[PDB]
């Protein structure tokens, strides 16, 4: 969900 994190 993190803006950086692709993933999350």
């Amino acid at each position: 969900p993190g803006l950086l994190n692709l993933w999350g």
